[PDB]
C-alpha cells in the first residue's frame, strides 16, 4: 500500500540500549557523520521526544515529527500524528528513515524493509531499548568496522539488512 | 562471462582524492610496501596516464597498459585497448589488480569483485577522484591501521571488501 522504502536508522549496544535519561548514552562523532551521510536528502521520521532532545531541524532532510498532540507545531518541520499520515506525507518519497526513538521504532516495526543498525560492543547503563526483531527473511547486505580512535572510544560495526519477503 | 577475480587496488583520502597534477598527493612508503606485497605475482592493469607517471615496468608482475592508441608500445609491458582485450589477455589469471587511475577505475567498475582500499585521514588538494560505489552486497573482510611514524606522516587504514552478489 505504501511504496516508499521504510528504513530504520539506529545505533544500539550489546543489550539493545539506545538511550539514557532522554539522551544518547555515548558520544561517537564518527557514527554521527555516517548517519548524516546515509540520511542526507531523505525524510527523517522522529518521535516527539526524540526530536525535542535534538532541538533543531536537521538540514538537507524533511524533518517529520510524530506526536498525538493535534496542536503541535515547530518551524521548519512537518508534523504527523499516525503511521498513515506519515505515509501520506511521504507518498512520493524514494526512501524514508525511521530515526527513533523506541516508541516510534515500535510504531513502524511492522513496515520496515531495510535496517541500518550500528552495533556498539559495550554494555551501557540505559532505560530505552531497540525492540527485538525476527530476522528470518532478512539478509545482511553490508558490514564494516567503525572508526575507533581517541575521539571515538568504543568498538562498533555498521550493519545493513534487507528484508527478502 | 570472465573467470579471473577482478580486484581494485587504491589509496584515497577523506574526499576520495587519489591524484594531484598527474601525480600522487602524498608520500607514504609503508603503504607502497603493502601495495607491492599484495599485488606481487599478479597482473597490474594501469591507465596510460597512470603508467607514464610511474615510468618503468613494475617487477614481478605483468604490466598491462590501457590506451586507445592503436600503435602504442612499451618494452616489457603488454598493451590493451579495451576491457575485453584485458579479459582476453587475463583469461587464465587467478586475480588481476586494477591499479588506476580514475578513468581506468571507472572503466572496470561494473566488474569489480574485491576492493583493496586504503583510506587516508587527511583532506588533500587534488584533481583526480576515486568514483562513488554502492556497497550494497559488499562485506568488509579486513581492516587494520597503517604505520604512522616519522617516515609516514598521516593516519590511514587498510580496508578490504568482497562482493557477495
Ligand atoms: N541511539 C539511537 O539510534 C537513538 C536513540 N534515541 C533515544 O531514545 C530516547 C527517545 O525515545 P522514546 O523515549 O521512546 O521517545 P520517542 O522518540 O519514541 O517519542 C515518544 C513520543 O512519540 C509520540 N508517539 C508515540 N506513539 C505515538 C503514536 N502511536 N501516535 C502518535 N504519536 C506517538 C508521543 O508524542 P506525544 O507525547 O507528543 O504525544 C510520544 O511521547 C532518547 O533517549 C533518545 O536519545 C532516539 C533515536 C535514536
Ligand atoms: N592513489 C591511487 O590509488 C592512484 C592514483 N593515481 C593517480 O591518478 C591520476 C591518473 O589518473 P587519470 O588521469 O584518470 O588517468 P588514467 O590512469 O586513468 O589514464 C587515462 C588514460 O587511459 C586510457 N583510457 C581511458 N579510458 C579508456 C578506454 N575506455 N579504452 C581504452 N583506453 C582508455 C586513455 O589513454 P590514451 O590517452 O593513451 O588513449 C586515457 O588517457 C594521477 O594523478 C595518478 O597519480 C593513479 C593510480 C592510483
Ligand atoms: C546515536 C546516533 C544515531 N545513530 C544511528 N545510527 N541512528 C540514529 N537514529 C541515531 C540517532 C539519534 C538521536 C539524536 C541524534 C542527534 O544528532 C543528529 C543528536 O544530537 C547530537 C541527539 O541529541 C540528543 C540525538
Ligand atoms: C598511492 C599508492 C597506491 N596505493 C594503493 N593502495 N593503490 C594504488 N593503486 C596506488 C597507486 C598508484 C600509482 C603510482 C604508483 C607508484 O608506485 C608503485 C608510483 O611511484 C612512486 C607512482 O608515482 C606516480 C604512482
Amino acid at each position: 500500500h505504501h511504496h516508499m522504502r521504510v528504513s530504520f536508522m539506529v545505533a544500539m549496544d550489546e543489550n539493545r540500549v539506545i538511550g539514557k535519561d532522554n539522551n544518547l548514552p555515548w558520544r561517537l562523532p564518527s557514527e554521527l557523520q555516517y548517519v548524516k551521510k546515509t540520511t542526507m536528502g531523505h525524510p527523517l521520521i522522529m518521535g516527539r521526544k526524540n526530536y525535542e532532545a535534538i532541538g533543531r531541524p536537521l538540514p538537507g532532510r524533511r524533518n517529520i515529527i510524530v506526536t498525538r498532540n493535534e496542536g503541535y507545531h515547530v518551524e521548519g518541520c512537518e508534523v504527523a500524528h499516525s503511521v498513515e499520515e506519515v505515509f501520506e506525507l511521504c507518498k512520493n518519497e524514494e526512501e524514508i528513515f525511521i530515526f527513533g526513538g523506541a516508541q516510534i521504532f515500535d510504531l513502524f516495526l511492522p513496515y520496515v524493509d531495510k535496517l541500518y543498525i550500528t552495533k556498539i560492543h559495550h554494555a551501557f547503563e540505559g532505560d530505552t531499548f531497540f525492540p527485538e526483531m525476527d530476522m528470518t527473511n532478512w539478509k545482511e547486505v553490508f558490514v564494516e568496522k567503525g572508526l575507533t580512535d581517541e575521539k571515538n572510544p568504543y568498538t562498533y560495526y555498521y550493519h545493513v539488512y534487507e528484508k527478502q519477503q
